[PDB]
């Protein structure tokens, strides 16, 4: 009656599957390609950008409180440059970028490569560049979502397929090349970012290439640099998962209290200038500066996080100092982020989930020896743990931390601890964060209709 | 316009995104449970019937031709029973069940557990310890599924999510606990095992419970014990990434010549017998009884293939033995799968893969000393390569090769290989196995039944 109906529809189906054009494909490949080249170019400009920081620093090293005034008017100038450049020229390329390129993937959120790619690019280039705590993967996946766009509409490829798919490789592209981590891009792309509610065509066939061609153009210029070099840290046996479970308890109640923290204060410091584009200028100029100067006075509460994580893994941190660090480093990347720089939060989540597993680890190897304990491990598997628990993307989590550490015998704490955390953040009532800032953003455009 | 309507809609549902019910989430727990004792069961019985197989030839080991003839015998009476029960009790049971269970979640082909899970788990375990080219995987993944199957029906869920996910979690329960692969259990349900054409409501999360306590109830009962023990390798420079493009086109373009063998000798054998029940059973019953003898002189050519999987990747392989395993191993994988048996063609593909892989390698190797290369590279990156030129699930290929072998420094070949696979499989026009299977027992039942 209907099973009959749908059974000749389905062997019609299966007798062709993936069979994507080959026009998909090409373009996809320079679609990685391009988001690869862009990627590489924007790690060295925020590279260059703070060894001339440093340089301006130990230029004047006589003066105490002269050198922390330039320490402030040098990072505060580049942040004025990247929020005057997002605020005058492109209100839809501040924030993180996956929320405005998901919502992209669902077809909304028009995507305008002319003005996001070199205000995204310069802007996300002076507010990395100066020091604040933000990660350079979100300035990335918006590149990469509008570096797709601009191929498709530059060889003006038709079809619904292309556009889904060429937004989707190309943000995929761009979280392969800022974490040199090739997986962890497809488990992005096909767990995170794709419309979870429908179904759209987009070719795991073409992500791979773009995937594949941007992690080699990482790989080109980037030679023999680890972005996250942990050791070989011990195994855990079969009496020692039930702590995982229990961190994975702990950073589920912490990661939605984070969710609604960011998504309070980013309107918090709205109610500051309430959108003059002057007063919001001067008041990232303020915090931009502030995390400046705090790159130099106590230097590691600034910055993108990701030269304490082989610290805090190996032991090197006392408890007081953990407390202090994962204190002032939430403060500062709750301000960062949520005040309209152009900077994502993964890894400023990758780097405050290791300070909280090293502070549960620590705990655990001194409560009881009976298990032998290290507490790296513990910080290994809450790395992407509020990566879990927060934006609430598991697999990916565990996925990209296995990319960038290396240690594979600890994939079943990672994964306990990670599953731990997205059901705890589950039952406290713990929307993910990328969907609730897109949800967000669109409510306010609704609301901006009447 | 009804974009506003989408917007709305999309709003509403952005808000609530990724909120499974704790009933689907306790219940995935306690079907990767019971799916990984299972599994264990089922390995241990394979074990104990290839030990005492092999065992009572040394015990009764008077002269050479009572030593063939006791071996012939004792694989092939182990062999019928396999295909007795199976031609008797439960059809479907025959082949692997990947296209079965991968049926059964598009609400075709009924899984009828009170007839496949006996069926499945004794003739299973009949036909594999004669030491038939069998999986372990494919009468794992059936019994997970019909184990999810199962524990639905007896605690009584209803919904539409509910059936989707349990299945989806005993597949996936099933892969984890046959290869000690907690991520790849997820991967070949997200990307493979999924309706592929029309949205299903398969929480990951209950995927993700059922991976874990599967792998947990693996790792009580055989700790210590790897399936595939490699060490670590060279890594691969990036001006050797071109080889292995050449090694994916390779395995490509063999891809769909193998699938046309497997579809068309699974008819070759059909007319033997002609759906008989005593010719069947006397023809699986000859074709086990070859690959036990198989099994005992000359023996890396028969049994499950994980053997030689560590030999063949740099050991002491020669080009002539490498020569004779593979069209040895294809023409005994294809005799044993063709027919009908219970046992899964996902795990002796990979001892394909590596066999291919290490000859390409060997030959690349002797053909230039200025890249210093390495065989046992080129076997790990073309493992999981006939299982993406194939089957086409180039991820899951993928994971699953980075979790049995330890090796992350050759993602980028693995990722490139696979690539190469699954595109020069496209371009010459094959269909995936897994699917093309499914399309002609879906022919079948319309057509030739009613």
């Amino acid at each position: 009656q209907a099973a009959r109906l749908r059974r000749r529809q389905l062997i019609r189906q299966l007798l062709e599957r993936d069979k994507t054009p080959l026009a998909i494909l090409f373009m996809a490949a320079v679609v990685g390609t391009l988001v690869g080249l862009a990627a590489v170019a924007f790690d060295k400009g925020v590279a260059w950008l703070q060894n001339q920081r440093m340089g301006a620093l130990v230029h004047t090293a006589d003066n105490y409180p002269l050198l922390l005034t330039v320490a402030f008017l040098c990072s505060a100038v580049l942040a004025m440059f990247g929020y005057f450049l997002v605020r005058k020229y492109a209100p839809e390329a501040g924030g993180s970028g996956i929320p405005e390129i998901e919502g992209a993937l669902e077809d909304q959120r028009p995507v305008r490569w002319w003005r996001v790619l070199p205000v995204k690019f310069f802007g996300g280039l002076g507010t990395l560049g100066g020091g604040m705590v933000l990660g350079r993967e979100g300035p990335t996946v918006q590149i990469g979502g509008n570096i797709g766009r601009m191929v498709l509409d530059i060889f003006r490829l038709k079809g619904d397929e292309a556009r889904h798919t060429l937004l989707a490789t190309g943000a995929a592209a761009g979280l392969a090349a800022a974490f040199n981590a090739p997986l962890a891009g497809i488990l992005f792309i096909i767990e995170e970012m794709r419309p979870q509610f429908r179904y759209t065509l987009i070719s795991i066939k073409a992500v791979f290439i773009g995937v594949i061609m941007s992690t080699i153009m990482y790989r080109i210029f980037n030679h023999e640099v680890a972005l996250i070099d942990v050791g070989k840290l011990s195994d855990a046996p079969l009496n020692t998962l039930w702590l995982y479970l229990i961190l994975g308890i702990i950073f589920g109640i912490f990661g939605p209290i984070f969710n609604k923290w960011v998504l309070g204060m980013q309107d918090l410091l709205h109610r500051v200038h309430g959108g003059n584009i002057t007063k919001w200028v001067l008041m990232g100029g303020a915090i931009g500066g502030l995390c400046g100067l705090l790159g130099f006075v106590a230097p590691a509460t600034s910055g993108g996080g990701f030269n304490l994580i082989p610290i805090a893994t190996a032991g090197n941190f006392s408890m007081g100092m953990l407390v202090f660090i994962f204190v002032a480093r939430v403060i500062t990347t709750l301000l960062c982020f949520s005040s309209g720089a152009p900077g994502g939060i993964f890894a400023p989540m990758l780097a405050l989930g290791t300070v909280l597993g090293t502070a549960f680890g620590m705990v655990a190897v001194e409560l009881f020896p009976q298990y032998h304990l290290e507490a790296g491990t513990f910080a290994i598997a809450g790395m992407g743990a509020l990566l879990a628990a927060s934006i609430r993307a598991p697999l990916t989590g565990i996925i990209l931390v296995l990319e960038m550490t290396d240690n594979y015998q600890l994939i079943l704490p990672m994964i306990i601890t990670g599953l731990g955390a997205t059901l705890l953040a589950q039952f406290t009532g713990g929307k993910p964060l990328y969907s609730a800032i897109l949800a967000r953003t669109l409510a306010k455009q609704e609301a901006e209709q009447l």
